[PDB]
Parts: C-alpha cells; structure tokens; sequence
C-alpha cells in the first residue's frame, strides 16, 4: 500500500505552489523528466555533433567569436509568491 | 506500508514551496530527473561532442575567443516568499 | 512500516520552503536525481568531449582565450523567505 | 519500524528551511544525488575528456588562458531568513 | 525501534535551518550524496582527465597561465539568520 496526503483542509487565502511525483517500476536517452519548474534566461551554444567524420585531411579552419554590447534586464519577483503586499518597479 | 502526510490543517494566509519525490523500484544516460525549481541565468559553451574521428591528418587550427562590453542584470527576490511586506527597485 | 510526519497544524501566517525525498530499494550515468534548488549565475566551458580520435597526426594548434569587461549584477534576497519586513534597492 | 517526526504544533509567523533525507536499501555514476540547496556564482573550466588518444604523434601545442577586467557584484542576503527586520542596498 | 522526533511545539516567531540525514543498509563512484547547504564563489581547473595515452611520442608543450585584473566581492550575511535587527550596505 502506498499513499500520499497533501493539505487537506484550507481556511483563509493562501498562495501556493505544487509539485508531486511519483515513480514505481551518438547519444541516447531513455525514460527520463526535464524541467518541472524550469527557468532560463540567456543561454548560447555554438558547435554541437557535427558528425561521424568531419575535416578529415588537410583541413584549414580560423574560428573567433565576439560577444558584446548594451543590454540590460530588470525582474522584481522571480517564483516567489506574495499576499498583503506591494511591488513596484519605477524608472 | 509506505506513507507521507504533510500539512493537514492551515488557518490563515501563509506563502508555501512545497515538492515531494518518491522512487521505489559516446554518452548514454537512463531512468534520470532534471530540473525542480532550477535556475539559470547566463551560460555558454563553445565546442562539445564534435565526432569520432575529428582533425586526423596534418590539420591547421587557430582558436581565439573574446568577451566583453556594458551589462547589467538587477532583480530584487528569487525564490523566497513574503508576505506583509514591501519591495521596491527604483533607480 | 515507514512513516513521515511534517507540520500537522499551524495557526498564523509564516513563510515556508519544504523539500523531502525517500530512497528504497566515455560517459555512463544511471538512477540519479539533480537540481533540486540549484541556482547558477555565471559559468564558462570551453571544449568537452570531442571525439575518440582527434588530432592523430602532426597536427598544429593555437589556442587563446580572453574575458574582460564592464559587467555587475545585483541581488537583494537570495533563497530567504521574510515577513514583516522591508526590502528596497536604490542606485 | 522507521518514524521520523519535525514541527507538529506552530503558533506565530516564522520563517523555516526544511529538508529530509531517508535512505534505505573514462566515468562511471550510479545511485547519486546532487545539488539540495546548492548555490554556484562564478565558475570556470577550460579543456576536459578529450578522448582516448588525442595528440598521438609528433604534435605541436601553445596554450595560453588571460584572465582580466572591471567587474562586481554585490548581495544583500544569502540563504539566510529574516523576520521583523530591515534590508537595504544603497549606492 | 528507530525514532527521530525535533522541534515538537514552538510559539513565537523565530528563524530557523534543518537538515536531517537517515542511512540504514579511471573514475568509479556508487551511493553517495554531494551538496546539503553548499555554497561556492570563485573556483577554476585548467586540465583535467586528457584520456588514456596523450602525447605519446616526442611532443612538444608550452604551457602559461594569467590571472590579474581589478575585482570586488561584497556580501553583508551569509548563512545567518537575523530577527528584529538592521542590516545595511552603504557606499
């Protein structure tokens, strides 16, 4: 027998967050989960798995990579909850 | 017998992050989870897993990364709750 | 028999985080788990994994890498709950 | 018989971090977990697992790694609750 | 018989950290945990796991490394919990 409770009476005005799971029994990948709750926000990536047999004689390559610039970002709650409060973001 | 309880009885307004996991029972990966309440915010990479048989023979390579310039990242919570509280970013 | 008991009966209004996990029972990986509450900010990687025969022969290579910058970040409250309290970030 | 009891009767409003833990029964990984709580801000790391025989025969390798540059960072709170309290960050 | 029993009954408000931990019963690694409240800033590795025969026969190498430049860390609680206090950064 197996069994799981989670709140069962509620009196009043909450702000929640859930998750439950349960598990009972070149590349590969079998019987997997990904990104329950899951953020990302800037993420880069260049050369991946190209082939079996890439350049294989007498090859000439140059590679450079120039990363720059103005950017910004401004986030005021990021997975957090709130009750009987203010939030601003003034500029 | 296998059992959980967790918050039976609440009276009031509170703020929760509640999870639960159970588990009874070139690359290869099996039977994994990835990725409860995960955060990224700035990653890079450059070269993975190109093949099996890369550059064999009298190869020329020149490799030269750069990185740089102005940028800002601002957040005023992550991941924590409040409640009858204030929170404010103002520049 | 095995049994887990949290937080039967609260009366008020707190701020909470709860986590729980029960066990019973080039690259191999099998029957894990990862990220439960995992931030990362800033990481780098460069080369990973690139084959099983790479540059057999007389091979010539130049690698550099360069990081610079003018970069800042700014956090508040990091993974901490608060009540009846007061945040702010001013510049 | 296993029993594990936290936190049965709460009155008031505090803050808390919970976790629990039971157990009972070129690279290789079985049966691990990683990363409860787990917090990482700058991190590098530069060649890793090239393969099983790179660089044979009669090679010719410069390497060279500059590390520089204006940077900051600044936090006000890390992993630390608070309750009836002030937090500020002035520049 | 096997019993745990923390923190019962509390009133008031305080702040708290709990961790409980249970056990009954070229690189290998089985059964173990890494990470319960762990905290990393600054960490760098340069070579690491090349492969099984690198750079056999008559290899020549050069190897240099830099690491300069203008930096600021600052942090005002790390891993401390605080109730009715102040806390500030002034600059």
């Amino acid at each position: 027998p197996l069994m799981v409770k989670v709140l069962d009476a509620v009196r009043g005005s909450p702000a929640i967050n859930v998750a439950v799971h349960v598990f009972r029994k070149l590349t590969t990948e079998e019987e997997f989960v990904e990104g329950i709750y899951k953020v990302e926000i800037d993420t880069k990536s260049y050369w991946k798995a190209l082939g079996i047999s890439p350049f294989h004689e007498h090859a000439e390559v140059v590679f450079t990579a120039n990363d720059s610039g103005p950017r910004r970002y401004t986030i005021a709650a990021l997975l957090s909850p709130y009750s009987y409060s203010t939030t601003a973001v003034v500029t």
